[PDB]
């Protein structure tokens, strides 16, 4: 039976009947609601006594890292600053059929929150949050990252990177923590989200946004590391996200890519109920295979080497919950992850106005890390340049798939270049990476800019 909650009709991205939705009712009708799954929101806290959250609240999925106590209750202020985690929690697991607000995507999942943004957010704070109770929490949702000013290059420092590797390796009984991540809100600053090391990570399942009418929202950042898309806000004729709000209220104006990641986390919760044995990599495969480009407008939809349409705004397209839970049920676990390291340069290369580096690779032929079926690929680049934001960088796979690694960033005046920065693309997923790869570095300005590429490491992940 369809939810009876008073605002469920306003949750157009779930309740729609016009095919502009996330196809969640189809998963609910297959019997999947999130029962037995545990999700945690890493944000500014969670109103655990909210009438639409209390029934699913899980103290075992929660902690207060900012004040160092178990209780993630938000700090109440006159401007309601610390409401975001409560909004995101309801998107995932707001209680259903209780006469309050609407429902969560996974309305029978258990939901917690980590209060970790309301304070000085250090590497240690991030690590302690990403690493919370990793054999109880299945899925983490994080909407935060480095400043979206269009001039920052930053990512997880050592403790947080260690937390990512521990989570995916030993978390969830060795199946791997699922870290769902928002790709950013820096669109009007012309931000380019591979410059955000959290969303650019292979260990995060990164999500962008589409407006109700199927367009790229003003706030969206394009990048090759994004995997897929959920609906969120757009212009003032387009509806927004409807969910739980601070002070036991219900909001119809939750917005941004930061509202897209929680919806993805709920869909992933339904999928994990359908197959509890999925690994962190399995889950990314399911997203790649089932997501839907149709009716998302972008001028960069390109067909990759295995016939999938991919966009830097949308990844593989809109998440499809019904298809995710269906494919999950008989999914065969992927083979162990291989990693093929190819150091490319024999000498430093002057960049000048334009540099092209071509290299034919065997992808570790004859070795235990031989890869014929790519998952993520990275170009780890070390270079100097006098104005970083004038650079644009592309990587072309042997199958001809052109991934933008970096778009021009007008505000990025930095003279510090890139220091072994691991630009990541999802767009060659399932391609055979043997053959010629091409790296393109271009000065997009008319200025006489200058610099040097001193290291190019092609890193291939995948299977055979
Ligand atoms: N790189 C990131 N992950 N940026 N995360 C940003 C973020 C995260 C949470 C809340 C707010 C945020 O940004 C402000 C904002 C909200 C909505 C809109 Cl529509 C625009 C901006
Ligand atoms: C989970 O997958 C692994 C790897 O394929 C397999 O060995 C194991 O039996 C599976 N467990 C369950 C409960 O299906
Ligand atoms: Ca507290
Ligand atoms: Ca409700
Ligand atoms: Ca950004
Ligand atoms: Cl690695
Ligand atoms: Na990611
Ligand atoms: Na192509």
């Amino acid at each position: 039976q369809e939810p009876t909650d008073p605002k469920f009709p306003q949750q157009w991205y779930l309740s729609g009947v016009t095919q502009r939705d996330l196809n969640v009712k189809a998963a609910w009708a297959q019997g999947y609601t999130g029962h037995g799954i545990v999700v945690s929101i890493l944000d500014d806290g969670i109103e655990k006594n909210h009438p639409d959250l209390a029934g699913n609240y899980d103290p075992g999925a929660s902690f207060d890292v900012n004040d160092q106590d178990p209780d993630p209750q938000p700090r109440y202020t006159q401007m309601n600053d610390n409401r975001h985690g409560t909004r995101c929690a309801g998107e995932v697991a707001a209680v259903a059929n209780n006469g309050v607000c609407g429902v969560g995507v996974a309305y029978n999942a258990r939901i917690g929150g980590v209060r970790m943004l309301d304070g000085e957010v250090t590497d240690a704070v991030e690590a302690r949050s990403l690493g919370l109770n990793p054999n109880h929490i299945h899925i983490y949702s994080a909407s935060w990252g480095p400043e979206d000013d269009g001039k920052t290059v930053d990512g997880p420092a050592r403790l947080a990177e260690e937390a990512f590797f521990r989570g995916v390796s030993q978390g969830r009984g060795g199946l791997g923590s699922i870290f769902v991540w928002a790709s950013g809100n820096g669109g009007r600053e012309h931000d380019s989200c591979n410059c955000d090391g959290y969303t650019n990570s292979i260990y995060t399942l990164s999500i962008s946004s589409a407006t109700q009418f199927g367009n790229v929202p003003w706030y969206s950042e394009a990048c090759s590391s994004t995997l897929a898309t959920t609906y969120s806000s757009g212009n003032q004729n387009e509806k927004q996200i409807v969910t739980t709000d601070l002070r036991q209220k219900c909001t119809e104006s939750h917005t941004g890519t930061s509202a897209s990641a929680p919806l993805a986390a709920g869909i992933i919760a339904l999928t994990l109920e359908a197959n509890k044995n999925l690994t962190w990599r399995d889950m990314q495969h399911l997203v790649v295979q089932t997501s839907k480009p149709a009716h998302l407008n972008a001028n960069d939809w390109a067909t990759n080497g295995v016939g999938r349409k991919v966009s830097h705004s949308y990844g593989y397209g809109l998440l499809d919950a019904g298809a995710m839970v269906a494919l999950a049920q008989n999914w065969t676990t992927v083979a162990p992850q291989r990693k093929c390291i190819i150091d490319i340069l024999t000498e430093p290369k002057d960049i000048g106005k334009r540099l092209e580096v071509r290299k034919t690779v065997t992808a570790c032929l004859g070795e235990p890390n031989h890869i014929t079926r790519l998952e993520h690929a990275q170009a780890r680049l070390t270079l100097s340049y006098n104005r970083r934001g004038d650079l644009a960088i592309h990587l072309v796979s042997p199958m001809g798939t052109r991934s933008t690694l970096l778009a021009a960033r007008p505000h990025d005046y930095s003279a510090d270049g890139f220091n072994d920065w691991a630009f990541m693309t999802t767009h060659s997923w399932d391609e055979d990476p043997s053959g010629e790869w091409v790296l393109e570095i271009e000065n997009t300005s008319e200025a006489n800019n200058y610099g040097t590429l001193t290291k190019f490491t092609l890193v291939l992940y995948g299977t055979a």
